[PDB]
């Protein structure tokens, strides 16, 4: 996002953020008390349903500002609280790279996972539609890239993760979601419906 920068004046009518609706972001320049600062959350535990108000703003919790729900807990790996830090700590449902029951190299996770659960960071840059075709133009032994939405795509051709072989359909049962994480955007892999252990992972290279 587009952070703001105006000198000894609140974020008020005419702080760009507020205007344009959004939240202020870690590199905003206004007060760390800006009262257009997401506030982050008071859960219990979990952060992995909309009663959670980071989970709902697809946001991860952040350890300075979710004080209560496990976040600020990093040192913890096991059976962990804040079930919505994974991108954060570098969690990921185990997953295995083995030839594709359809074609080609495919992706099978090996633990079951319910419907809109984090799996895993898609790992990559996040483009311009504009650099990705100028990158298209002009290359490597073999590309990784899809489109996020129509004006952004995830190129994972050189700072790629395992998933980036998980194959295309229009009929997936993995999505992406592009989230806030401590200040920036990072692409995670949720599941679209509940999956069982040793089925392959497929999502829309089109648009997720
Ligand atoms: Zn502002
Ligand atoms: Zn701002
Ligand atoms: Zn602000
Ligand atoms: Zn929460
Ligand atoms: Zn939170
Ligand atoms: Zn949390």
């Amino acid at each position: 996002y587009q952070p703001c920068d105006h000198p000894r004046q609140p974020c008020d009518s005419s702080c760009p953020c507020v205007i344009a609706q959004n939240f202020c972001e870690k590199f905003c320049q206004c007060s760390s008390e800006c009262q257009n600062r997401f506030p982050g959350c008071r859960c219990k535990a979990q952060c992995n349903t909309k009663q959670c108000p980071c989970y709902l703003a697809v946001r991860e919790c952040d350890p300075d500002l979710c004080l209560t729900c496990g976040a600020a807990d990093h040192w913890d790996s096991k059976n962990v609280s804040c079930k919505n830090c994974s991108i954060q700590r570098g969690s990921k449902k185990h997953l295995l790279l083995a030839p594709s029951d359809v074609a080609g190299w495919g992706i099978f996770i090996k633990d079951p996972v319910q419907k809109n659960e984090f799996i895993s960071e898609y790992c990559g840059e996040i483009i311009s539609q504009d650099e990705a075709d100028r990158r298209g133009k002009v290359k490597y032994m073999c590309s990784f890239l899809f489109n996020l939405n129509n004006d952004f795509v995830v190129d994972a051709t050189r700072k790629g993760n395992k998933i980036r072989f998980a194959n295309h359909s229009v009929n997936p049962n993995c999505y992406a979601k592009v989230m806030m994480v401590n200040g920036d955007h990072r692409i995670g892999i949720f599941a679209k419906r509940a999956i069982q252990t040793g089925e392959e992972l497929f999502f829309d290279y089109r648009y997720s």
